[PDB]
């Protein structure tokens, strides 16, 4: 009744409460964030560039986040007006890497499709993370338009 | 506890039983760009709407030209006034019949964009992204706006 | 010999004296302002994708308003100057927002096709008013080309 | 006081009796752009009026190739060193005899576009904007240069 | 033997000792020059769309002049190199409004195809002036390409 | 003094009867480019040359194929290794034989380009700007490279 | 057996070890640098119009190198990120032109294709070298396609 | 000392005596770019590999489209999705047998880009860069991955 596939999957199951978020998560050097000081054009290629929806918005370096936004809002605020409108963000969610994936997964299904920073308690970005990544551990990988396929 | 691992494999076990009509955005909650519409409209229905990937069509939904990403679609319209059809993404369809196991190939494939289920006629009977598979093994990722 | 339309736009002439300027002013956030020191590519762009004709210029922030520019001389100097020449500028016309419909529609009758600018006595804008949002509260929306139909 | 209420319901109530020659910018006071002209020519005229859109013609007013935005123009004059034919707007156009009613209806469908009147032969024979209507209700907005 | 053409010319002759400078430089309103700290991009435009061959290359504002840009030399170093390369520039030809044309048409012939820039005392750009100018009050004008035929 | 006055006085009177060939740049002078070049050899002359202007030939100069601004075959040849040919200006073109007086009326149309004096087999005798004609009043105004 | 071609090449290594560094080195006129300050834009202008693939990156002057870049891999950043990512780039290597040409061969076999700068003790950069400047100097010119043929 | 002179000395003295074959990079060796591959997998092809220049070419290596430089090549690959043929250079190629010194000659013409070493059947064994003969004098010049 069951196969290879449903077999590696269940293993997946039973291993994710051992596996940590740093072993799933994209790491703090793959983070693509916007810097709100940057000019328009350099911003607008960034976006378009990325095959990600949604954005870190951060002032100078990717610690200091000032919300998370939205490309195709972005784009929007860019063009029309030539800056990224700060009243237009969502708030960062954001945990400890050692709170596990189990809490971790709750904390994805309120976070309503917006991505989930991984921070130390100093503020430093260690890495974000999304269902798919959670969904990788299970059932191996989705990888991105920009990844091996 | 323990409970959560053991609902997780009870998921896992019953999906080449379950059907894709049963995990898939059906064709009515659908989200699609009407080429024909006005520009200040399609830029509302993207900023409402929670998605990122849009069939685009013209006229109708089964009228397919191509799959549009939001943040693409929004410049275009902006600075041409209309959507650009040359700078649409292929749709990938599959017909509902192949079964959840052979989707999540085609899903692995798609690198990020929307699945489309269609009969053999053309009609879209709706759509599937690696999340509406997920939540069949793990419970409800609920989008913005349910 | 009257019907519906003559009988609103009579409703809407017999309610001005009551509404406020600020239920019919385009207002803050959708205000359209040209940021002197930005670069000419973003400015340019902005320009283009807005439906307005006039901006205020302002140095770094809406309320620094340096004058009014028109987008066809702006776009002018940003090519063969690479940036806003600040002596072409008109200069504002600025109301309180207390002033009410009926004054402001005389201040709008001497404005000569520029834009009216709404102000509180500490100088931060509150919006803008053409002659169009005074009609529309007679005789219904005319909206801008990014306005919903 | 109480005036400037009688007045513009006095006006309000006279519309449908009025003709939209009555209200119109006549033929002989159009502002409109030779795509003919040399650039320098076009750029000093695009200046000097106050008016945000023109009729782009070749050779004559008549001969209509499109609405052109002066901020549009000018960027095309300065880096192209002529008129680009396929930037232009698709004319709005009506025949006098629809009556201001009417024409309110195409003035809020055209987004800001000045509206040509014309004849049945292509005669045009002046334009309107909200403003020339609202001056019938509520009295003069002179332009910068009258 | 001779008609307007050489009668008008002659004319023009006898009065260039009582002109002034002033009545025939570009006046500083319309100098075209480059301020040597925008972008490439924006000084890249403003080569392209002016009529003219040397620029003044300034730090900030006109009155800064670093030295006098050829726009052949100038696009080549702004696009390979992305700034102007401040030693290729040519030192500044300068004289006082006050010198009178005759005198001005000697410095005209010494400066090999260069604009003269006319200044006061304290280095304040008043205008520049080119062989063209003089021609032009004693055989009427020759517009540039971006002025009235 | 006053002899600036009168040797330009002189100048004036003596223009209706000197021919064009003897105020011209002659062919020898000429400094054209060579569309069929290889870049880096067209980018040398270009700065090497104190002119703005030059006739852009393919093969040999009679082979006229436009006017091109050093300033634009600049840019063009880093950044597409060639010359564009669409870019560059219509060449103006007048016969010796029609004199200074008529020649003044053309370098006025001109706008600051070169006009190129050819037989009326396409042979390329020389070519003028208004300095040229200048320097038959006022005296010479050397380039740089003389 | 031999020609003119061999003779010549042989007279070139057999001079090899008279002429100086300075002799055959790109000058620092001509060296093609990436400032890491400019915007994405004029960097990704500068590395296209370059034929060389690899340059120094540096802070604001040519003498306060960061690290040298691939062009290939800057193009990546500049288009995905906006800016260089400094942590990518190659250490410098760097010799005193003092060292001659025979040692400067045995440092280029070990550079690995990266080009090797030459600097006085002050850091100031004198220019960079290599293998093909060395080979130029026994077989004659291998123009690059900025070069005269 | 004097070693390392007599050493090269030694080396120009048997150029002219050497195969293309024994100084090429082989074959086997070729880095070059399938044009129908997926973008991620070119885009780590390029970063990985420490060559500059890329035979580019449809299904397999004798089918060359033409030659790519990486740097751009990542841009098309980033901004477009794909390789864009139109930037290619145009790709140099000789037969094997016309020995070292007219390749020489080849090379100094090809400004900076590899030349190609092919059968007349269009087969290709190798290619070639000055490096490669700079090495037949002097020793090895090794890649970052050798
Ligand atoms: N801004 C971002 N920067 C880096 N990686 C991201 C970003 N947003 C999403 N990802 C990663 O993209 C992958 C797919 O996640 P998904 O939720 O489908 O987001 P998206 O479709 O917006 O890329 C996951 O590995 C996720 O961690
Ligand atoms: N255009 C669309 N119309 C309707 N539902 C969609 C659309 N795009 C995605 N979905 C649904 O949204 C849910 C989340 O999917 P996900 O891959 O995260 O896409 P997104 O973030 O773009 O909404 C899934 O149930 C999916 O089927
Ligand atoms: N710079 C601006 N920013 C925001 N709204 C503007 C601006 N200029 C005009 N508007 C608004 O545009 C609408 C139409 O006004 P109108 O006088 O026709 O100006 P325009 O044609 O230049 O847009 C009005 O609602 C007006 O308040
Ligand atoms: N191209 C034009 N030529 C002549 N009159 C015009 C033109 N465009 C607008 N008008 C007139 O200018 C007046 C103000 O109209 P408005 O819609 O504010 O346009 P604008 O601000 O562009 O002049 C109206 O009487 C209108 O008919
Ligand atoms: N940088 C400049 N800014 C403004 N005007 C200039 C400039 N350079 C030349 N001119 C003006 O251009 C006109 C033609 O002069 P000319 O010597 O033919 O120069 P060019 O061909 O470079 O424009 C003259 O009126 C001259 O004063
Ligand atoms: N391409 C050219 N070849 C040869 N002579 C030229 C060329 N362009 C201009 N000249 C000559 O240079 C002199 C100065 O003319 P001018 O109009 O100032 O041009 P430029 O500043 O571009 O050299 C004149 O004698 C003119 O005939
Ligand atoms: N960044 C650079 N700036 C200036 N010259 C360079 C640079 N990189 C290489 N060169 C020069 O280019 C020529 C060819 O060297 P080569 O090793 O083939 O490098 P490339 O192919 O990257 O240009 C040599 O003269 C070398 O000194
Ligand atoms: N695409 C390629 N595939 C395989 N070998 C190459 C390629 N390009 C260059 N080479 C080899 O790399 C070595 C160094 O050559 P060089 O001209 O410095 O090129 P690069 O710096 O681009 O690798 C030479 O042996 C040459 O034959
Ligand atoms: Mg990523
Ligand atoms: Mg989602
Ligand atoms: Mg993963
Ligand atoms: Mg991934
Ligand atoms: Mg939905
Ligand atoms: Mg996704
Ligand atoms: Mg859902
Ligand atoms: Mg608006
Ligand atoms: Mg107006
Ligand atoms: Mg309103
Ligand atoms: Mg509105
Ligand atoms: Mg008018
Ligand atoms: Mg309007
Ligand atoms: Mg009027
Ligand atoms: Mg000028
Ligand atoms: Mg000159
Ligand atoms: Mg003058
Ligand atoms: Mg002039
Ligand atoms: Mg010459
Ligand atoms: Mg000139
Ligand atoms: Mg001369
Ligand atoms: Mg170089
Ligand atoms: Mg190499
Ligand atoms: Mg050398
Ligand atoms: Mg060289
Ligand atoms: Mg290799
Ligand atoms: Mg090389
Ligand atoms: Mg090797």
């Amino acid at each position: 009744a069951f196969g290879v596939e449903e077999r590696n999957m269940v293993s997946g199951v039973l291993t994710l409460a051992e596996r940590s978020i740093r072993s799933i998560m994209t790491p703090r050097t793959d983070v693509s964030w916007v810097n709100i000081d940057d000019d328009a054009a350099t911003i607008r290629q960034q976006l378009t560039a990325a095959p990600h929806s949604f954005f870190p918005v951060c002032r100078g370096s990717l610690d200091e986040v000032v919300g998370i936004g939205r490309a195709k809002d972005l784009v929007a605020d860019l063009i029309t007006e030539g800056r990224v409108r700060r009243n237009r963000l969502r708030d960062p969610i954001i945990v400890h890497e050692s709170i596990g994936i189990l809490r971790l997964m709750d904390t994805l299904k309120r976070s309503r499709g917006q991505l989930v920073l991984v921070a130390d308690e100093f503020g430093a970005i260690e890495g974000l993370v999304t269902p798919i990544d959670v969904f990788e551990a299970i059932a191996g990988e989705f990888p991105d338009e920009d990844e091996l396929p």
